[PDB]
């Protein structure tokens, strides 16, 4: 119902993936135009990069970008369930953003229904591909996935009408890194020599993941010396 609040604006670098979820965007906001034309789109977009890169994030601004519902699941959860609930909801999932349509699906670690983990597992696959080829041309719906090694993702998941398109994405770049950073270090109280700006500046090739570390790291280096701020020497040693 609530479209996100998050748009191309909030999302630092990816510029090169941005362009491509350009065309998906416009199918989000008109999907009548695209209709009229007799175009098509492929409904089934897998973005692909290392863990913590921000591609749910991206994804979730895609929704924001054409103002139309982010609705969410977890591919792991359903493998969690008894066997046979798993599906059920992957059924409820589409059946639900039917009824919501225009909007964007995100099935999150798509690896865990995709990857060879499993009864519950190959229910709740066999159910996501039926749903996906559940979709008429008239439908506006585009469902995002994210994964980090693609290769080892059942094939089916891939073939043309479904996951068919995939768009890299690659660790964030100095903006990226300074707002990952500025998050995480919400609640740590930091000293007045903390250049987060400069800490982004001198990390490339972080994920957010080293980033969220670093900062928990360096959150221990002063607690457990009994300080009440990290300061910017912590910073540089938890880093390493
Ligand atoms: N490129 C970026 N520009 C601005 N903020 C970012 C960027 N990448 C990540 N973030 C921030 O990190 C938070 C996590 O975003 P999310 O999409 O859930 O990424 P993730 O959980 O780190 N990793 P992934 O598994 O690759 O999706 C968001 O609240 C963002 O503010």
């Amino acid at each position: 119902t609530e479209a996100p609040k998050v748009t191309f604006k909030d999302v630092a670098g990816a510029e090169e993936a941005k362009e491509e979820l350009k065309e998906i965007v416009e199918f989000l906001k008109n999907p009548s135009r695209f209709h009229e034309m007799g175009a098509r789109i492929p409904k089934g977009v897998l973005l692909v990069g290392p863990p913590g890169v921000g591609k749910t994030h991206l994804a979730r601004a895609v929704a924001g970008e054409a103002r139309v519902p982010f609705i969410t699941a977890s591919g792991s959860d359903f493998v969690e369930m008894f066997v046979g609930v798993g599906a059920a909801r992957v059924r409820d999932l589409f059946e639900t953003a039917k009824r919501h349509a225009p909007c964007i699906v995100f099935i999150d670690e798509i690896d865990a229904v995709g990857r060879k983990r499993n009864d519950e597992r190959e229910q709740t696959l066999n159910q996501l591909l039926v749903e996906m080829d559940g979709f008429e041309k008239d439908t506006a719906i585009v469902v995002m996935a994210a994964t980090n090694r693609p290769d080892i993702l059942d094939p089916a998941l891939l073939r043309p009408g479904r996951f068919d398109r995939q768009i890299a994405i690659d660790a964030p770049d100095v903006k990226g890194r300074e707002q990952i950073l500025r998050i995480h270090a919400r609640g740590k109280p930091l000293a007045e020599d903390v250049d987060l700006a400069l800490l982004a500046k001198r990390t490339p090739g972080f994920v957010g993941a080293d980033l969220e570390n670093l900062l928990n790291e360096a959150a221990l280096l002063a607690a457990r010396e009994g300080r009440r701020k990290i300061t910017m020497k912590d910073l540089e040693e938890a880093a390493s």
